[PDB]
Parts: structure tokens; C-alpha cells; sequence
């Protein structure tokens, strides 16, 4: 689709089964979710944005459904404020930008 | 044009009068800018992203020049770590996202 920016590009995604809401965010290398439990293990990290850094974990090869399109990749999981939907995945679904 | 994910999409910009890059990120409603005065009045404000919130400087009716489209609009002025043009001016040069 065509993903206008007049309001949050936010998109249904499916994730360890549960559905979920998150913003296609140009901005973040990464993927990051609100808490949730995730099939496998982790390694722990820290990110960064605006205000500073948090703490979130780290699992690989992740399945996660983006509008319908299923990807599989590293997603990200602490107390971020809103689920972002980072260039790792973005990448694999064939987003761009556009102008 | 149409910008790829695989990398940061950081675009040049020029504003009062300065070139500087920022970041095409459609996960920011605003525009915010690292430090640089600007012609004109302001008010204060404050933002919040991945980390918490950071004190900026808000300016109304700005031009910027991005990727060579002009466009005016809020620029905000403050201590985030990299330069991000949002959903702001992001919908005055006419972006989408597609896939
Ligand atoms: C208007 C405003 C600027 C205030 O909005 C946002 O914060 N939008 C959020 C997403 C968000 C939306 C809504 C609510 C909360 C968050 C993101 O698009 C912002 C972007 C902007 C940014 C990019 C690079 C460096 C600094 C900042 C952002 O925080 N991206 C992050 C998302 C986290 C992640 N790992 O993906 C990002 O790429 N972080 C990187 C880069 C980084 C290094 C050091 C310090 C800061 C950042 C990281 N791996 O930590
Ligand atoms: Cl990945
Ligand atoms: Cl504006």
C-alpha cells in the first residue's frame, strides 16, 4: 500500500500469536515492542532516542506479520512508549519512502 | 525520489540559512533540531521519545529546504541526539510510505 503521513502510519501487526498496533517508524534502526513474553531466549540491551535510553531484550528470528506480510527478524521488547516497527524490518517488507 | 531502508534515509536540509542533514523519520510527529538560533520569536515546550522527555525550543513558520522542496512550518530546537524532519513537513514535500 500507500501510506500517507498526515496521521501515525500505524499498521496491525501479529506477533508470538497475539495482535498488536505499531508505527512504521523511518527513524528506528531497530524494532521495538511494549512488554511481552517471546517463544526462545534473549540478550539483553539498551537503545536509544530522544529522551535517552532503556533497557529492552533482545530475541532473534522472530516471526511477525506487517500488514500481511511475514518477516522474520530481531524485535526488541521493553518498556517503550509505542510499538515502532524499525529498518530491520522495514527493509524486508520493501518499504521506501517516497517523494 | 525514492529512498530505501537499508540505510538511515538522511537527507540534506537547509535552514536559516545553514546546511545541516536530518533524518526522513515518519515515526516523529515533529521536527526537532539539534542546537541553532533562528530568526524569530519562540515558545517553550517539551517532548518525549524512546528514553524520556527533553525541554525544546519551538518556532513557527520556518522555511526549510529539504531535498530541495521548500516548505514552512515548526521547527523545534533542543538537545535530541540527531536531526529528524517529521510528519509535519514530511506531509508539506508530500512523503509516503509504500509497499
Ligand atoms: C517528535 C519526536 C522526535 C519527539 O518523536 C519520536 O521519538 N519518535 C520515535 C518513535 C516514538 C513515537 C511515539 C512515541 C514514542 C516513540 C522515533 O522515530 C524517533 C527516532 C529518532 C532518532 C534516531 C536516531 C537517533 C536519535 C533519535 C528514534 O528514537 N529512533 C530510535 C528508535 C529506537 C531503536 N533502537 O530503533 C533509534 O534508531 N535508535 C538507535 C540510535 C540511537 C543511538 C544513540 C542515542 C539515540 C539513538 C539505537 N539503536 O539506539
Ligand atoms: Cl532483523
Ligand atoms: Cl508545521
Amino acid at each position: 500500500p500507500q501510506i500517507t503521513l498526515w496521521q501515525r502510519p500505524l499498521v496491525t501487526i501479529k506477533i508470538g500469536g497475539q495482535l498488536k498496533e505499531a508505527l512504521l517508524d523511518t527513524g528506528a534502526d531497530d524494532t521495538v515492542l511494549e512488554e511481552m513474553n517471546l517463544p526462545g531466549r534473549w540478550k539483553p540491551k539498551m537503545i536509544g532516542g530522544i529522551g535517552g535510553f532503556i533497557k529492552v531484550r533482545q530475541y532473534d528470528q522472530i516471526l511477525i506479520e506487517i500488514c500481511g506480510h511475514k518477516v522474520i527478524g530481531t524485535v526488541l521488547v521493553g518498556p517503550t512508549p509505542t510499538n515502532v516497527i524499525g529498518r530491520n524490518l522495514l527493509t524486508q517488507i520493501g518499504c521506501t519512502l517516497n517523494f
